[PDB]
């Protein structure tokens, strides 16, 4: 049956709104040790956060030792930090698609590798990167947002081909539209006709991704390693 | 945080063995009615059990009624019957290939169209078919296996892009190498280099499976349609 | 500069009309010698017909010998034969589902199984099974067919894992919605808002599949195996 | 028969060897009119090479601008630059994994870019993506060069996704192991059993991945879109 719970150390990068805070709730009320980081703004409830500007080696590693000082070594990163910044092709700059690579994959690069350092060591790890739809599925006018997706899903296999011997995984969640992360934009363009390409006809929550970090997090996914879950109510079904 | 249990009506097929023993155990210890379809031999434990040949529509119809008498209309189907037959394909006869065919994939869609009946009707569903690595993988020698298992991820799809907006979704749990499931032909692949596609350098184990399914059964997997969840330590990871 | 054009013994099921006689005319305006199976109503142009039912092992084998005595031993086999019949799930009987499978699905084995000896013998072979955009995207009502077409990459990477190392490969052509398949019912689709399923905003050609099946049976696929090629437009984009 | 030839605009970005050369030549060779960038090396043959470096977007506007002057706007863009820096993941430096991003991925996008706004309006465009196999089957001591590689298939689903229905279309070709490409290292590793990864048992040539390019710029994959095309001998066959 079951397997016994284990309180793991946790830590969500931004996971002090939207889905990363769902994320943060729900590992912690699983009975795990989470921490967060954020940009400022502080962390929620009673979450120990640490101030983190993912486009820094240097914050990442001092935000890393931060978090273990608190409550030990990462044994389950989930890497949620990252920024969107639409456009059509032809008028995204370098600029704008740089901003989103280096905070969305390049950042969950530098976490993944400043984990790896006692992950391998003590022979576990849960690397979870949050991923989109639009990674595999191609959303118009996110040239950017979409290739650092797709890059999550390269890396975690990547890590995976080399640790998953040592006990160490990286998986990718991969939402599609989820109610906390609507804009207005967002919103207008469901209203426009991006039903039709959710079977489900409706927008997730953030607690039904929360849902399968949880899962990702738990004693049962000890053997997934490289894999996709989406979390899109069949949205990204596709090749 | 963690949402209320809902105790399920489950129907595993093949049910009585090998992974779909491991499933059933799972899903009863987890609080679920779980009943379990087999060839004669007898239901394991406590468990309800109705002989099924899942090649007969006739007795895939009248295995559900007996489940439907005993608990309830089922609200996760598991479909982990299945055999499998390998050959090389100059050698693979057309009964070898259609056997497994009819087994795996026509048994499987037997199944998944009987429960959807009541789920489409009470606006719930979860079907989960117990799919392989080698679906999208490949193994050799298994032309019909491979077939059978990839097709059932098409099929799931479709059943998703269909009856999703109506709480009735389809995924596809997909085992690779796994304990219960090794032969002796099985074993000697390990030992011979099989163990270098696979990341995790082990076989999984039939409770790792079941730790998938009791996810996909739960109360958050509602927003996952259309899925392939790989249990395989990384072996399938490609495109 | 360029590879010199070898002229190639190619069979191509169901090439009396839609996508099958476009590949067809096109294999043989290639310069490769070009059969075709139909079921009465002929070979198109000049090219050399055979009356073969692809749910028929003895017919498979019939029509093989005749090809291999008028143009010898088949290097490159298209398989094509088979259609949809579509359904809700609910409304699916045994025999739709069991009637697609068994033309679209088991009918390519029967052909690629009965090609694949003298493939193997002249370590020369392509497979090309003609799928659908159905197979990983999933158009509702077609769990007969999306499972079939789905089937074939499993069969494709199984052949081709084990007879590569021989020069025999198998791949698959996806097409999308192609114009000579469209009928009144997918018509009233596409206009009804299925058109926005498809990112270049028009149907296929049946020239435009013929152009894939063309490079695939060229000089210039030699290293390519086990590859979905889609032609559909961009619709089955995802994952 | 056939369709007729048209003369192309072309830019293969690191052109002068290896598989960038091989694609040049091929597609010189096809008809076409080839331009090529380099970093000094020069362009092949009597081809016309521009200096640039694709970390630099002022250069490539400029090296675009040179190409427009000398044979018309940019049609068919080969982004081949790009090289793999390889370190297991503890000792992968921030460094290392950027400057893999920044040519392989953003150097790509800055092409693609540029390129953008004219093939928009003469509503044709070839956008051709060189990934790798490492992309979506992981490499081990690659998480920089699979997560760039795998970031072309997400930017080039979005760039397809917003510009089919344009007439421009981006597509990913990803190579395997290649004979030009093999370094020392690579070549010990697949001694020491990568060959074994391969359902072909061989590297390719420069000139197999050549082939697919000259497909893709083709008048024969005007309905191709978001397309993986692998040219690995097998060896990316997953999910």
């Amino acid at each position: 049956g079951r397997p016994a719970f284990v309180s793991r150390s946790v830590l969500v990068t931004g996971g002090n709104r939207g889905i990363g805070l769902a994320i943060a709730r729900r590992l912690a009320a699983d009975g795990h040790k989470v921490a967060v980081t954020h940009r400022g703004s502080g962390a929620p409830d009673d979450l120990f956060g640490v101030q983190c500007d993912v486009t820094d080696s240097a914050a990442v590693d001092r935000a890393f030792k931060e978090v273990e000082e608190h409550q030990g070594p990462v044994e389950v990163l989930v890497a949620n930090a990252g920024i969107s910044k639409d456009a059509f092709l032809m008028r995204m700059t370098e600029e704008r698609f740089e901003e989103v690579i280096n905070t969305n994959l390049t950042g969950a690069f530098r976490c993944a590798q400043r984990a790896s350092r006692t992950m391998q060591r003590k022979r576990f790890g849960r690397i979870i990167f949050i991923g989109s739809v639009s990674g595999m599925w191609g959303i118009g006018n996110q040239a950017n947002y979409a290739a650092a997706k797709a890059g999550l899903i390269g890396m975690a296999r990547s890590i995976s081909r080399e640790l998953a011997k040592a006990g160490v995984t990286a998986n990718v969640v991969a939402p599609g539209y989820i109610d906390t992360e609507m804009t207005r934009a967002l919103d207008e363009r469901i209203q426009a006709g991006a039903l039709d390409f959710i079977p489900a006809k409706r927008v997730g929550t953030a607690e039904e991704v929360a849902g399968a970090v949880s899962f990702l997090a738990s004693e049962d996914a000890s053997y997934i390693a490289g894999a996709v879950i989406p979390v899109d109510g069949g949205m990204g079904m596709g090749h």
